[PDB]
């Protein structure tokens, strides 16, 4: 997996290219009940998460992803109070979720309680998240998780990995059925929603399913080096009619974006994150 | 090129590399001035590159070609006279002449042997060459610039800080430039430095990001100047219609692309601003 200081991220999701990262020391490395994990210590990225070979987060650009899937839903409702996370294995969503004064309770369900272990020891600035006295920690499949939960949650976060190993159940087209009736009337959710560089495709598709569920619909992204292409997207859907995900109905001032030690989401940002290029704008309208 | 993979490294972003898939070898030569590299890739079509850096991809060059046009086109009420400097593969030129505001495209590049490159294996970029509107120049467009002077309304640097003196004398009175600018999670330092200098010469400087898979990290930037004080580059003051985007042929650019490409993350907008 690491070849001549390298390791090497290949993926039939995104054949014909690979992000290699250079290693000045591999840290872990074991098999969990779900999925190959594996950490290393980068020359120029901090430690990075792998799993399955996908690489998860690097230290110096967790920070993009992580504040994106949380505030783009959190910024897009009035009071958000009750959170659920799927997946965030790493803390790091969690981090950016528990920053916020509204929120109380933030329910994470994550089913590989190794991935959470070794995020402890090696990804401490993201496993920070752990600590917050917000948090109810789950064991489980999201998938079957998101069955036990009815008008529950003001915004849902599933922060996975791609449709490929134990993540596979939560791009099921039914997962989003579930977390509508998870959600309250007025409830958000924001999931990792792939590359449209990429995955323009199921991007489409996704859309599509989606606005046959809920009134409100929408497709963000950001950019993140060490991402397939260097940018990932956020499938967005409201319940709430009025949700214009586009203009944050929770605009931050400089000095929350300060104080929450942001270095990427503000209110711009947020803003510019729905404009696409040509190419994807038409295919998604 | 190993085990089927051309791999891009380079010191200027360093322990990270992007690997594309090759199909087929395609050219392998020195020029005069730099070693041409074409490969057929598996999934990105034909691959440029030069001294093993990647300079276009037939997939995604249209994004990078698209805005370092249009950025500075759209950003000047009535250009006539573009100048290029670079540009071997002719992608910007076809994207400059697409203006019906354009007269002439001065390009000036050092390596003919790039434009032969291209035109056979960037067909879709050197149709460029095909317009009436070239005039093509052979040479060193740093020592080329110090011809000029009062002459462009709009100079694009497709590239591979005296330059930028040179560029404000050979533009017009209210001219405007746009140069490939680095990335800023790769050298916003540079980007720091750069747009300081740039600001001691010009009443109005930007800078602009596009995304492209195959640029390091995933993106690139743009230097915009302006020798007009009340240049505005964040709003174009040439929208587009839909009309226009659909006649163009644009897969990337558009006016609200054009708007939202100046909006960066909250890390570069601190370091540029605060
Ligand atoms: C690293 S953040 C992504 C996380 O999603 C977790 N994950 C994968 N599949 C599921 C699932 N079906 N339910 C909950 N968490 C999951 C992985 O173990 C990883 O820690
Ligand atoms: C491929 S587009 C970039 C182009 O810039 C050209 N180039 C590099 N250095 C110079 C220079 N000093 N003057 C003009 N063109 C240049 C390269 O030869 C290439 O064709």
């Amino acid at each position: 997996a690491i070849r001549e200081g390298w390791f090497r991220e290949t993926c039939s999701l995104w054949p014909g290219q690979a992000l290699s990262l250079q290693v000045e020391q591999l840290l872990h490395h074991r098999r969990s009940r779900y999925q190959d994990i594996l950490v290393f210590r980068s020359k120029t990225y901090g430690n990075v998460l792998v799993l399955d070979g996908v690489i998860q987060c690097t230290e110096r650009d967790e920070f993009s992803y992580q504040e994106m899937i949380a505030n783009l839903p959190l910024c897009s409702h009035p009071n958000p109070r009750k959170v659920l996370i799927i997946g965030g294995g790493d803390g790091g969503v969690l981090r950016e979720v528990v920053k916020h004064p509204s929120v109380e309770s933030v329910v994470q369900c994550e089913i590989d309680e190794d991935v959470i272990q070794v995020s402890k020891k090696f990804l401490p600035g993201m496993a920070i998240g752990y600590s917050s006295s917000k948090l109810t920690l789950h064991v489980g499949d999201g998938f079957e998780f998101m069955k036990q939960n009815q008008d529950a949650f003001d915004v849902i976060i599933t922060d996975s990995s791609d449709p490929m190993g134990p993540a596979e159940s939560l791009f099921k087209e039914s997962y989003y059925q579930l977390m509508k009736t998870a959600l309250k009337e007025d409830g958000v959710l924001c999931c990792q929603g792939e590359c449209q560089w990429l995955h323009l495709d199921l991007i489409k598709e996704m859309r599509q399913f989606c606005q046959s569920l809920f009134p409100v619909v929408a497709y963000a992204y950001c950019t993140i080096p060490t991402y397939p292409s260097g940018q990932i997207g956020f499938m967005l859907c409201s319940k709430n009619p009025s949700t214009n995900f586009q203009e944050p109905v929770q605009p931050l001032t400089q000095q929350q974006v300060a104080q929450m030690q942001l270095k990427y989401y503000n209110s711009d940002v947020h803003r510019a994150a729905f404009v696409l290029p040509e190419f994807a704008r038409k295919a998604l309208n």
